[PDB]
RNA sequence: GAAUCUGGUCAAACUUGGUCAUUUAGAGGAACUAAAAGUCGUAACAAGGUUUCCGUAGGUGAACCUGCGGAAGGAUCAUUA
């Protein structure tokens, strides 16, 4: 019950994808994605993987930055958000 | 014929405003250049993998994309009768 986990999916070379799993569905997700895009400039998209819920995918190694953003805006704790690293 | 004195006249200056010029602190904001082992793509150069440009309008994360009209600086100097 509500534990946000951010992970890298390793792609070709140094280019990667960052998946945000278990996002709270309180604020508008598309809007959030747009904001993220505006911020650090990474091509964001929303994926619904076999009812895990709503997964935000971003380009590169936006993990720490994402966490910071969450802290600033919607995320309250630092604790229920875990950042993996693969 | 001195002080003094009535009007002028030239007129420095002074009080409060306004104005033009040049400076000058300047919370913040938006730039461009330089250095070009950061990040996201790959827009352009080959038909650059949707031919490029241009005017213009809209849209976007970012190169940009998409209308409408145009230009080869195009990948065509080419289909008689
Ligand atoms: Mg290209
Ligand atoms: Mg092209
Ligand atoms: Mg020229």
């Amino acid at each position: 019950s509500n534990y946000i986990h951010i992970r890298i999916q390793q792609r070709n070379g140094r280019k990667t994808l960052t998946t945000v799993q278990g996002v709270p569905e309180e604020y508008d997700l598309k809007r959030i994605l747009k904001v993220l895009k505006k911020d650090f400039a990474c091509n964001g998209n929303i994926v619904k993987d076999p009812e895990m819920g709503e997964i935000i995918q971003l380009q590169g190694d936006q993990r720490a930055k994402v966490c910071e953003f969450m802290i600033s805006q919607l995320g309250l704790q630092k604790k229920n958000i875990k950042i993996h690293g693969f």
